[PDB]
C-alpha cells in the first residue's frame, strides 16, 4: 500500500521504524540536525540503509557527533578511524565530517542556533511537498542548492545540492512522505 510506495519499498524495520519516527519529522534540535547532515554526507556510492546501519559506528567514531569535540579531531584521529570496523573508510568522507564540524561552530557564532540557521530556509515551518505518488519525487531544488552553497562558505564538505535536499527531507524541514502515507506528519 502506501506505507511501501512512500518508505523505498522496504520491509525491514531498521528503515521502517527510521521512516515512522525520523525521516520527514521535523527536527528542531542543533546538534540532532548536525547528525543527521553528517550521516547524508557519508551516502554516495552506497545505499542509504548501508549508511543508516553504520549509524552506530558513526556516533563512537565522532563522539555523538558532538560538534565542538570532532571540530577538534586531528589528522591522527582521522588515521585511527580508517581501520576503526563499521564506518565508510574513505578518507576525504570522514575528513569532512570534521570540516562540517568546524563549520557549524562558525555558524553558531554569528547566528546563534545552526537550527535557527537552517529552519529560516523554510521560513521556519516545514514545507509540505504534497506527493500523491513515489513517482512525484524530485532529487533536489533551488533551496537545497542555496542551502549547499552556502555551507561552504563556512567550510562545509560533502554536501552538495542533491545530497542537501536529501537532509531536508530527512529533518523535515522538508516532507516528503505520500499524502496516503500512515507516517506522514499533520501540519498546521
Ligand atoms: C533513499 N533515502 C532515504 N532516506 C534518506 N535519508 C536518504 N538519503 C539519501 N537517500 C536517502
Ligand atoms: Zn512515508
Amino acid at each position: 500500500g502506501a506505507m511501501n510506495e512512500c518508505a523505498f519499498g522496504t520491509k525491514d524495520p531498521v528503515y521502517l521504524n527510521y521512516h515512522d519516527h525520523v525521516w520527514g519529522q521535523p527536527l528542531y534540535d542543533s546538534k540532532a540536525l548536525f547528525k543527521l547532515l553528517a550521516l547524508e554526507s557519508q551516502h554516495a556510492g552506497l545505499s542509504w540503509l548501508t549508511i543508516l546501519k553504520k549509524k552506530e559506528a558513526y556516533e563512537e567514531a565522532f563522539y555523538d557527533f558532538e560538534p565542538e569535540k570532532v571540530a577538534q579531531m586531528t589528522a591522527q584521529d582521522i588515521d585511527r578511524l580508517m581501520t576503526f570496523p563499521n564506518i565508510v573508510h574513505h578518507r576525504k568522507k570522514l575528513e569532512a565530517i570534521v570540516n562540517q564540524a568546524q563549520g557549524y561552530l562558525k555558524i553558531e557564532q554569528a547566528y546563534g542556533s545552526f537550527s535557527k540557521f537552517l529552519w529560516s530556509y523554510v521560513n521556519g515551518k516545514p514545507k509540505d511537498l504534497q506527493y500523491e505518488h513515489a513517482s512525484d519525487r524530485i532529487t533536489v531544488d533551488d533551496t537545497a542548492t542555496q542551502l549547499s552553497k552556502d555551507l561552504k562558505q563556512y567550510g562545509f564538505k560533502f554536501l552538495g545540492p542533491v545530497t542537501v535536499f536529501s537532509f531536508l527531507e530527512a529533518a523535515g524541514l522538508y516532507d516528503a512522505h505520500l499524502k496516503d502515507c500512515p507516517s506522514k506528519p499533520k501540519h498546521n
